[PDB]
């Protein structure tokens, strides 16, 4: 059975006017800003953007998979498949 979502968790994240977005939960390093209350930090693949998003916008990535990891012309996109494939707990710093 699922458990909460955890740091190094693989997602398709949603955003508004963006499709499901190949992601991963984040951990948060001491010092760093944390998220509002009942968010998380979601890293995005290929962009290497941050947002703060709650659990009804993350699809976990095995799950998901087949309908969301498809090319998308949108910028960025089909680098963050290759990420979250082939290398999604990495340094993108």
């Amino acid at each position: 059975m699922p458990h909460a979502f955890k740091p190094g968790d693989l997602v398709f994240a949603k955003m508004k006017g963006y499709p499901h977005w190949p992601a991963r939960i984040d951990d948060i390093a001491d010092g760093a800003v944390k998220p509002p209350p009942n968010k998380y930090p979601i890293f995005f693949f290929g962009t290497h953007e941050t947002a703060f998003l709650g659990p009804k916008d993350l699809f976990p990535y095995d799950k998901s998979k087949d309908k969301y990891g498809k090319p998308n012309k949108r910028k960025g996109f089909n680098e963050g498949l290759w990420e979250i494939q082939n290398n999604p707990h990495a340094s993108y710093s």
